[PDB]
């Protein structure tokens, strides 16, 4: 016979950061439906003394009436509205018709007792607020109008978000076997799980506004940073420089920039290559160089980006002077497959794992496909592409000892009994490099970043920091467009976090090194903020010539 189910919606879990703050939540309201023509099929039930209280009555008294009326004379009081309206909006034709919108929830619990089920019910609105505005708002994504995530971390986190709607099934016919309004079966409503996230709502506000000032100052197109916990792969901020409101068409139009984005990584790439020169033992990290301003090889000519002499410089020192040249004598016995290997190992070329919508997986091409010339750029950052946190996870390598872990955004569910498991991203741990190959590295980068200490400075603090341009997609009137970038490790003495800042078309005093005075305003911020303990003297710098 006649039956009708009711559904029982699941309410949408919080986003909330590191430290428990609200950053995204659904306003617990309802829609008021009733069903007209079950409405007019109501008979109401007299209270005896075998009903006890599964009978229908208003101030101690039989409804006195049927149907449509008599459903309106039940809802009136609690509804706050006028019967005959009622009574009207239910004398219609169909199975639906609003009765008000915007209940609360007192309200709803309130239309339950009266005895009402499959003939009015209540529709959970998905109005989603996030309290922080425009903050990481593009980051955060948004919800269509079912409440569903469409983008940002609602969508990567949906599942875990929506809950799973419950259920009411109603006998609304007369079957013979129960009398009409009898609720013959229902499920609960598991609603949604929590989500927090390793993100620090104070470092990703600091972030934001660091790259909103270096907007003002130097107007770049577009500046993207990332702050990463080094022992942990820990995110703690995740930036761009646009500016939408969380949750709107905005923002669920494309991911945050700092997630899409792909780029060669320039000479910070060459901190890849190198590790795998000394892991192989192709070279010492002290080894002696004598390097041209120009090479050539099969062919191929190479140059730096700056006329140079017969310069000396060690291995270290080819890192620290960006020297293309160096790289390329320097790698002459290490064979296409290794170049490819070491690159590959720091995670270029593969998922982060994170699950961003809108995250490229980057371009790393095949070793047998490269040809003559590209099979020695890929030694400095050319010819492959990364996208930020790719760039700050195999800088992070050097930083950990040696050790590549999987990045983690999510960092607990808190489920409906209010549990809390922390969440560990798949994939392990992996040592990408000896500890000892680690520890030159992070040395000979402290030398690469003093190069630059005449206008980039944490005061107090060691830095070990790589800086790289590259050629990008033309923009603005400009013939050529470039990215400045630059990645620190902070503090280099007892490594706490990597911060790696780029930024498109930087204007000013500082060009292309623009990207590393904006790493170090970040840095200030953070051992300020985490109350870091200042550097001990450098004692170890291994030499950057000869």
């Amino acid at each position: 016979s006649r039956t009708t189910t009711v559904t029982l919606k699941a309410r949408r879990g919080k986003i909330m950061d590191t430290n428990g703050a609200i950053l995204a939540q659904s306003v617990e309201r309802y829609t008021i439906i009733g069903n007209p023509e079950q409405a007019q099929a109501f008979i109401p039930t007299t209270c005896t003394k075998q009903t006890g209280s599964n009978c229908h009555q208003i101030n101690g008294k039989p409804v006195g009436v049927t149907g449509a009326a008599a459903v309106a004379r039940l809802l009136a009081p609690v509804l706050g509205m006028d019967a005959t309206e009622l009574g009207a909006k239910l004398s219609i034709s169909g199975q639906y018709v609003v009765l008000k919108k915007d209940v609360t929830p007192a309200v709803k619990r309130k239309i339950s007792k009266l005895n009402l089920g499959g003939i009015v019910y209540a529709e959970l609105s998905n109005e989603r607020l996030y309290s922080n505005g425009t903050l990481m708002g593009s980051l955060l994504g948004g919800v269509d109008a079912d409440g569903k995530g469409v983008a940002g971390i609602e969508q990567m986190e949906n599942k875990t978000l929506t809950g799973r709607d419950g259920y009411q099934v109603y006998q609304q016919g007369n079957s013979g076997v129960e009398i009409p309004g009898t609720m013959t079966e229902s499920k609960d409503a598991v609603n949604g799980s929590d989500v927090t996230l390793t993100i620090d709502r104070d470092v990703q506000w600091y972030t934001e506004k660091v790259l909103s000032d270096s907007e003002n100052k130097y107007h770049s197109a577009w500046g993207i940073a990332m702050v990463q916990d080094v022992q942990s792969g820990d995110i703690l901020a995740l930036a761009d420089s646009d500016t939408t409101e969380a949750g709107s068409d905005q923002a669920k139009m494309g991911a945050s920039r700092a997630v899409s984005e792909t780029f060669e990584p320039g000479s910070i790439g060459k901190v890849l290559a190198m590790s795998g020169m000394l892991q192989l033992g192709l070279h010492k990290i002290d080894d002696k160089f004598t390097v041209p301003n120009t090479v050539t090889v099969e062919g191929q000519t190479y140059k730096d980006a700056v006329d140079h002499g017969n310069e000396h410089w060690t291995l270290a020192g080819i890192l620290e002077q960006s020297s293309n040249v160096g790289m390329v004598i320097a790698g002459d016995k290490m064979t296409n497959e290794q170049r490819y290997n070491f690159i590959s190992k720091f995670g270029i070329g593969q998922a982060t794992g994170l699950n961003l919508p809108g995250e490229s997986e980057g371009v790393l091409h095949p070793s047998d496909s490269w040809d003559r010339r590209t099979r020695n750029t890929v030694l400095f950052g050319q010819g492959y592409t990364v996208n930020v946190m790719q760039l700050t996870n195999a800088i992070s390598v050097i930083a950990n000892k040696g050790v590549k872990k999987p990045q983690r955004i999510i960092k607990s569910i808190t489920d409906t009994a209010g549990h809390v498991e922390e969440q560990q991203s798949k994939g392990e741990a992996t040592r990408v490099i000896d500890e000892s190959v680690a520890s030159q590295m992070l040395n000979a980068m402290e030398s690469s970043a003093e190069h630059y200490n005449t206008f980039v400075k944490v005061d107090g603090y060691r830095m070990a920091a790589k800086s790289g341009t590259a050629e990008v997609a033309g923009a603005n009137g400009q013939l050529t467009s470039i990215i400045s970038d630059y990645s620190t490790i902070i503090p280099a003495d007892n490594p706490r976090f990597v911060i790696t800042v780029v930024l498109k078309d930087p204007q000013g005093s500082f060009g292309g090194l623009t990207a590393g005075p904006v790493t170090a305003e970040i840095g200030e911020f953070l051992m300020q903020k985490y109350e870091v303990p200042a550097s001990s003297p450098r004692t170890d710098a291994i030499p950057v010539n000869w």
